């Protein structure tokens, strides 16, 4: 399907505020893809830009080579700043959907997928989350119609 | 073959002199492959970092999307830095080697190749070339026993 839409039927966020989402994510767990293969402790960062669109940069360590690595990156809202639904761009070939489709009233802990049900993130603003937070992200996800046996759980500090 | 060494039989530069090869180098042509696909008016720009290796920033553009891109990585020599044999490493599975295989006594045209002769890039401080430079270049690529046939030609300023 298209690399620019959500996936149909998702929950996407409709009463966003993107100031309340910058900084730091901790990636909890992710439906592991080429981009990110290889890495753990990996982190999302994103600033606001002057052209309305946001600045993303991932980190992760690859244990492999042991050595850190990063990604910069841009995301556009697809419509109207209040509805979490953008798509991200990097170098080459990694380019689509990003939508935040869970959020707790605090943006603590967020449910983010791509434009399809091939793509899946827990993230927190910890490194870790509770049992309670894992099993609702889980039930969350299941009910979006998204295969949970693909997650991965993503080594953090404390984890 | 292995990831980390220079394809078989080929000769790399042995008195490198890696402060006059930093900078910004635009990227001539190219094997095409996955990292950089959709990319053109590319540059590689080199800094020294104080562990010992190069911070490596590629750019380029993506007419289809209409943006600009970035990717940051690092890079570290396998053996002496007097030896442009090196690695270079990015965010996820994007690893391998990286050998300067040829190169002007100005530091102005580099003939670079990775760890087998599906990779290969012909790079010049200068966004064209002359054709003189050029069929010098591809010469040594194919002294070298790669297909120069399997170049794209990058779009520049001036080309
Ligand atoms: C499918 C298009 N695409 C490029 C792979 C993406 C889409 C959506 C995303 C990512 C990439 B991503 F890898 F940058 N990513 C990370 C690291 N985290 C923590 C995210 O929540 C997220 C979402
Ligand atoms: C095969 C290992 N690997 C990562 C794909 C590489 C090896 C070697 C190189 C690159 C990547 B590269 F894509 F960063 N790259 C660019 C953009 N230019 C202009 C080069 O001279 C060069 C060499």
């Amino acid at each position: 399907k298209s690399s620019s839409t959500p996936p149909r039927g998702v929950t996407v966020v409709n009463n966003f505020d993107c100031k309340r989402y910058l900084g730091t994510w901790y990636e909890i767990a992710r439906f592991d893809h080429r981009f990110e293969r290889g890495l753990e402790k990996v982190t999302a960062t994103y600033s606001l830009r002057d052209d309305g669109g946001l600045n993303v940069i991932n980190k992760g360590y690859n244990p492999d080579r042991g050595m850190w690595q990063q990604s910069e990156g841009k995301a556009y809202f697809t419509g109207a700043p209040t509805r979490a639904a953008l798509k991200v761009s990097f170098f080459g070939p990694f380019y689509g959907g990003y939508n935040v489709i869970a959020l707790d009233r605090e943006y603590r802990h967020a449910l983010v997928c791509g434009p399809d049900r091939d793509y899946l993130w827990i993230n927190s603003r910890t490194p870790t989350i509770s049992d309670e937070v894992k099993q609702e992200m889980l039930a969350v996800a299941t009910r979006e119609g998204f295969d949970v046996s693909k997650f991965i759980w993503v080594q953090q500090p404390g984890s």
